[PDB]
């Protein structure tokens, strides 16, 4: 897209995990954000499901220039034009409604959309994307979904998320229409209220390496 | 919109199970909505999925104070707008389109509408929609695939209809996302046949004694 | 019915129990490859639009092979539709729907059996007057007992589940009140084709029809 200048595709080759990151504290935010980079994990998905989500964004933005800040849970455009105005580099969303589409394409950073569908995915290729979020993948019907959900549509490629862990995001990652996977499990909660960024470091860690095939 | 004198919200929380009731004879109708009222049931939801279905409306509303009478299985307009004339206070649908989400929040009375997935949230969020049904919900993924579609989404509550029954309702119930279910079990078809109106009230006491705890 | 269409969607899929699903990689192999399946019982062709050479298989399918009914599937937009009823489909198939799509087919000439998953967007169809619709991907959208809970209320529609269906499984949705036909791939394996191994696929044509029956 050339109101696009980051490209979606773009943002889900960096790495082969985006961590699901619910953030309750401010203050946790740019030591977990140092820590996931510091394990390797660069894209990290600030989901707007607490108070200080965007407020998370804009201290990540400044303080961890390395993360490539984004935010989720982006429901409709006025969320879209605030973590936009607030230094998102990219934007998901759990699933796609047609004003969000339009206000995405006429904004200027990338959305990667979930869909749970093929009609939900024709809604979005309708409005030019290429790049979509498949959420919750687990319950979607999971890969044997994608091997089918993405068979007549060969050129589509997905981030899956949603029950997602070590145990299988290598069952997805092995797919051709898989560019990379999401998940909470690298930023546990109680991680974040202990101080235990060695935790959150050493998952990223894990993760980068497990993905290898 | 203010339209509503009747929120969604509080059909569902009348009470822990709302019956999926079929009935294709019209003289059971009454008798039918009397025994699930005497078993504590008193919102009733009368599927359009036999001829009878809106006169069967119509008669409880009139002759059932003790119960809230409402429609399931709303389709379109046309349909919304025939149970609107009937008396019914209430619309669940099994699935939600646009036509429909406008009539009824242009319209008098409150529509529940059926969702399967994320987008299909967002686009009933669109209309301002904050209580949906999850149907149907055995097919849907069940409880889990339930708790994933739930959890981007902390305000929105849910009525799982498809496939409930006493072996699994409190496995909903104990959900924070939920706030009823419906069922068919509450009223056989083989009760209504035979005139056992004794054991659709023994049906109704227990489900509303078995979803306690 | 529609008034634009002069062939019901229903006529399409009451033509037999099992639309082969096909992908077509060079053209010189889908003549030979449409007469080879008509001489095995099945005639419902769904050329699908996954491979450059789709539209003129279609072409060449109408032309030569006139006692197939042949038609185009993966047709996801309007242009898309409008391109393939020009060259003689006789119906188009999508793997899912989208309101644009459906307004150009209720518009256009030819009938459109949309895939769906689930009941909102059986709805969306259904306000378009559709009462015929694909269910895709069937195994993965939770096989016979979804369709089952989502077929139930909505008794009028019937349906053509496509994606994971076998002989293994195929008398399973055949069962289903709900269910007309099925779809499958397995009646033109690529390799038959690419081999031009016609015979091969009249047997699997052949044994496909004659396993449907319950």
């Amino acid at each position: 897209m050339k109101n696009w200048k980051t490209s979606a595709e773009s943002i889900l080759t960096t790495g082969p995990v985006v961590p699901v990151i619910v953030v309750k504290k401010l203050e946790h935010a740019v030591p977990m954000a140092k820590a996931l980079v510091a394990g390797g994990v660069r894209v990290l998905n600030v989901t707007l499901r607490t108070e200080c989500a965007v407020d998370a964004i804009r201290a990540i933005a400044k303080e961890v220039p390395e993360a490539i800040v984004g935010a989720g849970t982006v429901l409709n455009p006025q969320q879209l034009a605030e973590v936009t105005e607030a230094g998102a580099q990219f934007a998901i969303s759990p699933g796609l409604t047609e004003p969000l589409l339009k206000a995405a394409t006429e904004g200027t950073i990338p959305l990667i959309p979930g869909i749970s569908t093929v009609s939900e995915l024709m809604l979005g290729m309708d409005y030019g994307l290429k790049e979509f979020k498949f959420f919750p993948a687990e319950a979607n019907g999971g890969v044997k979904a994608l091997q089918a959900i993405a068979g007549p549509f060969s050129q589509v490629r997905f981030c899956p998320t949603g029950g997602i862990s070590p145990a299988n995001y290598r069952d997805y990652l092995a797919l051709k229409s898989v560019l990379c996977i999401g998940g909470s499990w690298l930023v546990p909660a109680d991680a974040l209220e202990a101080g235990d960024y060695d935790r959150i470091t050493k998952l990223a860690r894990e993760a980068v390496e497990g993905a290898k095939l």
